[PDB]
DNA sequence: CGGGCATGCCCG
DNA sequence: CGGGCATGCCCG
DNA sequence: CGGGCATGCCCG
DNA sequence: CGGGCATGCCCG
């Protein structure tokens, strides 16, 4: 199977934002919004901004998932590598195989889904800090695009789903990712080649 | 790395909060709470007055216990230690282990406890009723390191836990305060008030 | 944990042989005698010369095994990588997480050390070719020197033993080794470093 | 408390002595040396080269050793070593005693010594002529705490002492400099500098 | 690396 | 934060 | 192959 | 970080 990876703003009008952080050779994440494509490096914070028309009800969850871009890839499930599941960097929270983390919210979940063999991570949705106009979800990728054995240089979508209490879609939006050591010379790359 | 203590008020059957006080934002005051941020700012080593309020008397046997946990998520599976160098110091006080970061101050009573399937430290004294014409009982902690000590806390914000407890060990209330320890509270507790707002 | 690597000709006058191979950037195995050094693609096939003064006794067998060159890697086993181990490319004898296998010989055995951990290959010393020289054995290596997991861009020797059929020690060489993509560019490279010393 | 070993330089009959490399003084250079001060200011853990020069050359087994010791007459007949954070850090080379400031990088032969009467940590290499091409031979140091840390120099100036020794220790040449480990070479030399001045 | 600050101390 | 500095380090 | 790039990572 | 290069892989 494939999980879809429509947008759907929804009832919500459910968006992405991003940080605007530069094409610094090494600036931790970066997103080029021409590509829509998040450039981060292994590890770091990678933030990504929830920005809502009216607010979801309390019980509502927001989940990520990653699978690969390319058609002959799609139904290939999104792993880390042998050598980086193997690491021992847990947080104590995350399963070690996963590629997708969020850090510094203890109400996280994670999913080996029983049916796709999937991968997800899940938190509670909160509604902006007073002053704030958007909810920031701090994720890590744990492997590189490069990692052989895992992504081997193959582009992945992250899909960012907002779901209610059940488990019923809300909302979907998504982005394509790289997980580079030099973000930003990587992303000054795609785009010159692009223009 | 070991389960996560809950850090969630809970007053219970006994109507238990916490009670801090007003001590002013003074560059170098030994110890302030932000009512703001609930959070303490105190130095290394100094008296930091922590208020038990309770609206019913927990029964003789009630134990109250504090204990660190750090505050990030991706940090609280980790045992909160006074660093390599605190810990060698020989500043103990004739009760507290030279690894415990919180002590008790004036009690005679007090105990210490390295829990043997978590491995976290706390530190645990006899709940007592306040003096006569007093609302609350009121104990004396210290802080061992510093949040910035290398080796230790490395400049990552804890929360102290504080539990009322029967004699066994089960829950009767709780609540937490995220606390720093560093040279200037009264500078750092207005810096972090005005980030807030920045 | 790290076996002798110190060069012994011993009675039977035992040296190691190299065919003469180009620098072209991508050549599958080629040999510094500069350097003492084979630079060869993973799974390739590299042969290595065996030379003899005097024959050993049938029962006589020929092992290779793999170490770290740098002092402070010496005692850490030599082994595939996490991705390599798990990829079924064997060839049906050698155990997937062998850096080192022998091609073309039924006769071959795999080792892995029920006291030191270390593999090894081994196969029965076959005297020279009616007329030739030397014995040759082809060898593969299965990982890149670069193999994160493995490896991990450290430098390896090979120790190549003669052993009568008990296992006692009666002659043994080495040489360096690195499993990259461009084996001639890499040469090149290292032998240019090499002059630049100084 | 320690005895103290001379500090005071002399280039005896071989006509030995140190030279810096002329790094400038960019905020966070990692190693660079200040004549006006006889000063080297470096980063914990960063390549620090000292040139060794000489009129003539050594004999064999000719040494060349360094140790640290604490520059005010107050603190002199402290040991200088790491402080327990550091000594504690996964940061060894698989040579140098954790619990050694001083290490060389880049030299099997390096041999570290706790002195048998003062407990004073050394660390020692034999001495080689220059390169074909170089006037003098250059040692990599690295030292691994910062002037400042806690429980260890804490804030204390320290000389480094390099000797030149025949194979018995006797002395053959002597050449002492001040030390400061720390963030930002760069910034804290152009500081001290500016402060020689009225 | 290093601007801009975090965070120690008062013979800092 | 009382003013002034010594002195470390995140993340581009 | 030889030329050149993708992409991790060390130096200051 | 920006400069450079290690080191896999591809192109024509
Ligand atoms: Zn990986
Ligand atoms: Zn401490
Ligand atoms: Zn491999
Ligand atoms: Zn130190």
């Amino acid at each position: 199977s494939v999980p879809s990876q429509k947008t759907y703003q929804g009832s919500y009008g459910f968006r992405l934002g991003f940080l605007h952080s530069g094409t610094a050779k090494s600036v931790t994440c970066t997103y080029s919004p021409a590509l829509n494509k998040m450039f981060c490096q292994l590890a770091k914070t990678c933030p990504v901004q929830l920005w809502v028309d009216s607010t979801p009800p309390p019980g509502t969850r927001v989940r990520a998932m990653a699978i690969y871009k390319q058609s002959q890839h799609m139904t290939e499930v999104v792993r880390r590598c042998p050598h980086h599941e193997r690491c021992s960097d847990s947080d104590g929270l995350a399963p070690p195989q996963h590629l997708i983390r969020v850090e510094g919210n203890l109400r996280v979940e994670y999913l080996d889904d029983r049916n796709t063999f999937r991968h997800s991570v899940v938190v509670p949705y909160e509604p902006p800090e007073v002053g704030s106009d958007c909810t920031t979800i701090h994720y890590n990728y744990m492997c590189n695009s490069s990692c052989m054995g895992g992504m081997n240089r193959r582009p992945i979508l992250t899909i960012i789903t907002l779901e209610d209490s059940s488990g019923n879609l809300l909302g979907r939006n998504s982005f394509e990712v790289r997980v580079c050591a030099c973000p930003g010379r990587d992303r000054r790359t795609e785009e010159e080649n692009l223009r």
